[PDB]
């Protein structure tokens, strides 16, 4: 679509290894994000310092938006490369000149940000009303649905740590490695330390 | 005055809603916008069995059911209730789209509440996540005496709030709740008397 592409041609590209981090929590927010290639991991930190990851963002996702809306904001949280990253930057400054020019562009990001609402509050909901074992379910049936996912002759494997698993269900690697072990005694996934296949 | 505002509510209806009355049922299909004219609301979602999480209040000034608007046919993500007496200017979303498309502005107003909503149900997922029902009572008692109107006293900090209220906060039953504001108190964490607690 030309909507996309004219919002590209104002962007300048940066490319980020796996594991650096685009965005630290606290900086102030001047920029618009929008990726073009790889995966991010959204993190935020309990008051006790444990780090939890609110979501993964993929190609086609907006990120930044949070500080365009209103003056002095500052960045809500931190962003890091899951994979190796190409994203595309713009200054808030030039995207409000873009969004005054076609509306349609900020309808895509604004889509992105009622969805994330959307599913941000079913997570905390989720966090009161599941046990882990639900949650870790869930979780590991929306991993297999990720770009990184790989087609198995019996599903779909996906490649993650027990760390990784509990920093988005909020529960310890231990308690993970517990519950990956009755899933698969309830033949709905088959574990091999960090790869496991999902059935479906 | 908002100009912007003015000629978008000039294309809306208005309705009353008593106080206690439901607005928007989680569940239904979502075709219309709101803008609360006067009073408030709480937005809350809800287990199976209908235990009930608060996520936001909202007041004059907020648009509420605005989730389902960049893609028709999705449902209310969350009940929407009257805390007060409510007025609420309504559109469809057809409408809205169409606004939007003369003076995106309107998308900015909407937007901004929509980021301010997402940082702020980040922020409970990071609250709420590695803790049990019990840790989440513990903390969110330990917030409230950090809140503008906690007044000061000998043994601590002394706090206004009810079973039902703390009940929504952290989405378990005020039988729960009341369960464990007695140990708490046992524990020499705090000292609860009815309505009233003194956090140490
Ligand atoms: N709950 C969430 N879901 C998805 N993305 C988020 C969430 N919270 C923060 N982000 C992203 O993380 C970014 C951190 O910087 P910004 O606040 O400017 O913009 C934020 C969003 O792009
Ligand atoms: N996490 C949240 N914070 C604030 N408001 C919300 C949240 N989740 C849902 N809502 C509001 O509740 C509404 C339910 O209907 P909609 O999904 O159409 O629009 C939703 C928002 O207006
Ligand atoms: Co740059
Ligand atoms: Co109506």
């Amino acid at each position: 679509d030309p909507t996309l592409e004219w919002f590209l041609s104002h962007c300048h590209i940066h490319k980020y290894p796996s594991k650096s981090t685009l965005i630290h929590q606290g900086e102030k927010a001047e920029t618009l994000y929008y990726i073009v290639k790889g995966s991010v991991a959204v993190l935020i930190k309990d008051e006790e310092g444990k780090e939890m990851i609110l979501s993964y963002l993929n190609q086609g996702d907006f990120i930044g938006e949070l500080g365009l809306f209103e003056e002095g904001q500052e960045r809500s949280a931190w962003v890091r490369a899951k994979t190796a990253c190409e994203v595309a930057e713009i200054s808030y400054k030039k995207f409000r000149q873009l969004i005054q020019v076609n509306p349609d562009i900020l309808m895509r990001l604004s889509a992105q940000m009622a969805r994330r609402l959307q599913v941000t509050s079913e997570k905390v909901g989720n966090l009161a009303f599941l046990d882990v074992t639900g949650r870790i379910a869930q979780t590991l049936l929306n991993l297999a649905k990720q770009p990184d996912a790989m087609t198995h002759p019996d599903g779909m494997q996906i490649k993650i740590t027990r760390q990784e698993i509990g920093q988005i269900v909020g529960c310890s690697r231990e308690t993970v490695g517990r519950i990956l072990k009755m899933l698969e005694d309830q033949n709905l996934i088959s574990a091999h330390g960090k790869t496991i296949v999902v059935y479906g």
